[PDB]
């Protein structure tokens, strides 16, 4: 047997920073989970209990909150590309780091209509993430996201027009509830370095507000033919409004909202138009998938 | 041996209404988690399988549905009370409903500075709930509450003066971070049925609200020297704004943010007045409960 | 305004510890998570920014290390009426001790049909718990309980004769599934004090063996006729074999599988008697409760 | 722009099937969460919205039913080669199927030493999964894991001798507790269709157990040198069991347990060799992963 693949790390790492503006006195907070896993020359750590190749999981973890100390960590995608580069730059025998950065949201609270100094909100779940893959010759590789962001809209969603045979039993309709869980992916074009990453940090930003207003637009406003023809529309729309984009991924689980009929009960009218009462479904859901680039 | 308590009935029964306005087309939606236990006069399904005296959960289940489409399902106070009623009122041997209610938010987007008429996010998992005890010949008890709301503050939370004995090792501190996800409780007086329960409709929206903002804004702007000190200032506020409250309980996590000593690396200052990277805690967390009424 | 009710302390404190016999070499070890909250003359830390009173609730966390240092930490009984005790003994002004433990399992691992001496597998996420209460003057309280036991069976359950009405659309059965995840409580008559609670260690252990070995035997073999009517019999016989308790609780969901129903598709057969394929249902559920006492 | 990728199907199906023995009356229950994800010439759906071309998820779930009715569901390589294929002879179009199963443990209850006919125990949340992919003119793919898999050694593990630079503080040690959970996949040689799939149906239990059972062992009787050399251990020898095996992928957390010094108490001693209370980190936690093929 030989060793085919491996790389090890620190997962879970929970790192919160703050900034202090020394002329206003306004603080601004973040707050993150960090993965590092790393690749080389290390394969005699399992084969032969040779630990001398090893950068202990404890160390990976110090550096983090001493890159963290020394550095920016914001955006995410210049963060995650300094911490990735550290590792194949201090140690010989690294090849490869494997950054990810979940970020959290924490929103400066609105008191009276004016921003507070030092207090903020967890406005929900949705995350900005990145994955930093730092290869030493083959540059930086950035994939950025928003995952957890959960919409619905209560009207102007159809879907009919499709195969129907043995196997179907679902009625077409020209009017549901389309509800999902946005998980979308920009990834951008290779960088050969720290220099180049730090040469674009401004449209990391604002890449993914657009991204996400894209998103949100979108969804609101297509009258939608299938949740793969309103995903399309989303991801056209971002490839155009960034050339550094190479690609667009989107995840989105299709969570069912079911009509109750309720006619068995005094005639109850709860279907087609005169539905108002639905049950929402934990389960089963449906997953649809798509990766857009360029022509 | 004897039958001392029982109550059974349905839980987790998820539900979603939609109000269409016919002019403006501007659509509502409202979802919540439900549960329903009933009690009376029902020993004898437990101590001699007679189910003659069991409301099937699954017929529950099904009266709930029904309720929400014959019921306003806003505020919640008054449909869990139009609900429990309806079970004590409709059968001879039962005597007492417990319906808590929990409801999930859907914000309506914003998309170009215009509220959408159909469109919804879920900003953030706080909830808003009700607890609803109909006690046959005791009225309508109804405790309201808000859960789930996370918030920090940077700097103007401290903690010194504490009892310091041979079990002690925290130091003093004059400038800490603060986190929290608060849970709040008011219990409002005995009514004495559903007319009485219609009659104060508007109040409870209204003291939700408060209940928030004087939540937010005491955390914001209060020197805290201690949770203890901060939520009883809370919870004094709110029963001051609104008579018919009779208690409001408190129950706060404080979820712990730790110094990160790095004075060991090249005498990096990362302490005191110069801590900037902080390590989150998951576990242990302190939780301070307090319960305040009127004197 | 005035505090009606305060408790504050520490909670999700986890816990290992191990025991190494010296003749054997044989090891164990037992892993909980603690949670302590105290009360008594405390008010002033809520109202008058009082710290003084205040044993800091990262004094509770050395004490529990400490205690588990001191003492043995099972039965957890016995473990959680010391910590308890040690609060109000030692603090003056502290009053009650309210004392939570979650036992984790780690069953020894069988190789090659020999117990091995340290290692260990975790069988299931089925927990032992305790809920101590020690009040000064007024001895110690405890509730035992076991949770998360999944369990199911495939036949031997019936639902006929329950009520019907214009709400009701169940049919009666008299072959169903029925699972559910089984939450047990059995509370003790109240103990003097420590003294009184190490004379009964021995019971501890048996008793929640007893209630285990109970539970699994009537579910198995109860032609049931409820749920309602399969757990009063479970309560009856620890409640016949264990004088020292005074009440037993069940806390049951009952976890609905469906039929489904495929005649629609060539005439396939999988209803009542020819019922193969099932859809599990992850809400909504059952929850069924019954609190027996002696006579 | 143009669709790179897509794929679309339904995710978290559950299903559960019995199997009743006519002469014994034994009965054997499985119980699953399917995901099945489609592949083929479907862009057009995405850019046209067309949706001509769409298998609806919802018939994907009810052909997970059917399938289930009319075949084995065990072991779970086979039955989901057979869902599939299904798909991929079925529709032209459709040109390869994803398949995913988790297999959710229920063992049969033991009831005074003798297994009982219909009932069952959840013992752990321990899964065996598939993944299948059968893609049209090249075959089945399977990959073959479990997860969930939760151990503990307090014993017989070491760290020492790995790379010490200016990040590290991590002590040598030779003497430490091991814990993970364990994920470990065994990827099957190409299969060229069902009928070979058939062929080697009793290889598939065989080696799931052999997996597991090389799996405890090793974790229990190495005298560990680091989790890369345990875990290399465990992959060779499943390799060389197995010869359809192409690789074995192993994932392994190292959840840590913190020594808790206690010396300020009281001069109190719980470290190297006295100690016995430890503090369970929940996080971070180092993460190790490899994959063993064949020279
Ligand atoms: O087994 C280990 N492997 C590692 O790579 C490591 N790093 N810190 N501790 C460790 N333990
Ligand atoms: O065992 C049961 N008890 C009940 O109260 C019930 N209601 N619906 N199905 C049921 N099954
Ligand atoms: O606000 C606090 N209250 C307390 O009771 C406490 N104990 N440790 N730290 C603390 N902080
Ligand atoms: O938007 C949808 N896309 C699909 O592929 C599908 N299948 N069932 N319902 C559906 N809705
Ligand atoms: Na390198
Ligand atoms: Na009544
Ligand atoms: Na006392
Ligand atoms: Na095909």
């Amino acid at each position: 047997s030989a060793v085919k693949a491996a790389r090890y790390g620190k997962d879970n790492v929970r790192v919160y920073k703050v900034h202090k503006d020394e002329k206003t006195g306004v603080q601004t907070v973040y707050e993150m989970t960090v993965c590092v896993l790393l690749e080389g020359e290390i394969e005699t750590s399992y084969t032969k209990a040779d630990n001398s190749v090893i950068v202990a999981t404890d160390s990976i973890k110090n550096t983090i909150y001493i890159t963290a100390k020394q550095n920016p960590v914001t955006p995410p995608e210049l963060f995650g590309s300094i911490l990735g580069t550290h590792f194949i730059e201090k140690y010989n025998h690294i090849h490869a780091a494997h950054v990810n950065i979940v970020c959290h949201r924490w929103t400066r609270m609105d008191i009276d209509g004016k921003p507070h100094p030092h207090s903020f909100i967890r406005d929900s779940e949705e995350k900005r993430n990145v994955q930093v893959d730092v290869v030493e010759g083959k540059g930086i590789d950035i994939k950025s996201s928003l995952s957890g962001l959960t919409v619905l809209k209560s009207t102007n969603s159809q879907f009919w027009g499709f195969l129907r045979d043995e196997y179907t039993t679902l009625k077409e309709t020209w009017d549901r509830i389309l509800s999902t869980d946005v998980d979308a992916t920009w990834q951008w074009k290779n960088f050969s370095g720290l220099q180049e990453v730090r040469s674009h940090v401004p449209k990391f930003d604002a890449t993914w507000a657009t991204a996400r207003e894209v998103t949100l637009k979108t969804f609101a406003e297509d009258n939608s033919a299938s949740v793969q023809a309103t995903m399309y529309k989303m991801a056209e729309q971002i490839l155009a409004r960034q050339q550094l984009i190479e690609t667009v991924e989107y995840s989105l689980p299709n969570k069912h909202y079911f009509e109750i009929d309720l006619s068995w009960h005094k005639g109850l009218q709860n279907t087609g138009k005169n539905a108002e009462v639905f049950a929402p479904q934990s389960d089963p859901n449906g997953l649809i998938k798509c990766t857009v680039g360029r022509s």
